[PDB]
């Protein structure tokens, strides 16, 4: 994948929409179905703190860049295979420019 820099603000409504009901961004934000995201980008991935994971989330050990990211948000499954992240994936690609977009600030 090939990550563009887009709209943070589209990516905010977005992520309202596709990723609020199991996710939260900010530090120290609880966990809830999913992980707090806090820190993601430059992490290995399964290491939020608290958090239980998957074996494959922890075995994928990816370091999460932009790229990376855009792959896994187009088909979660796909990409971590046993994952339990139940989202299907955003499928076009301004939508995943500006919800990484977003996360890449959200996140700091
Ligand atoms: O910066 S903005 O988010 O406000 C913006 C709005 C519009 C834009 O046309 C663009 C930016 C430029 C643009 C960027 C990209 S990116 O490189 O991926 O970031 C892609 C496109 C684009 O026009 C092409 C494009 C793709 C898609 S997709 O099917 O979802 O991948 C939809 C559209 C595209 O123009 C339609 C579109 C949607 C939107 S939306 O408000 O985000 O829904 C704004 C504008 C649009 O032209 C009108
Ligand atoms: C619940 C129904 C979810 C939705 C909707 C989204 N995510 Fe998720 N995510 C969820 C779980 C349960 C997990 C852990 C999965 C596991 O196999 O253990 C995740 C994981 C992620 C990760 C990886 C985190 C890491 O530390 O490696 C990311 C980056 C992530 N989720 C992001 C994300 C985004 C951006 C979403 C909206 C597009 C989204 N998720 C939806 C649960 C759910």
């Amino acid at each position: 994948t090939e990550f563009k820099a887009g709209s943070a603000k589209k990516g905010a409504t977005l992520f309202k929409t596709e990723c609020l009901q199991c996710h939260t961004v900010e530090k120290g934000g609880p966990h809830k179905v999913g992980p707090n995201l806090h820190g993601i980008f430059g992490r290995h991935s399964g290491q939020a703190e608290g958090y239980s994971y998957t074996d494959a989330n922890i075995k994928k050990n990816v370091l999460w860049d932009e790229n990376n990211m855009s792959e896994y948000l187009t088909n979660p499954k796909k990409y971590i295979p046993g994952t339990k992240m139940a989202f299907g994936g955003l499928k076009k690609e301004k939508d995943r420019n500006d919800l990484i977009t977003y996360l890449k600030k959200a996140t700091e």
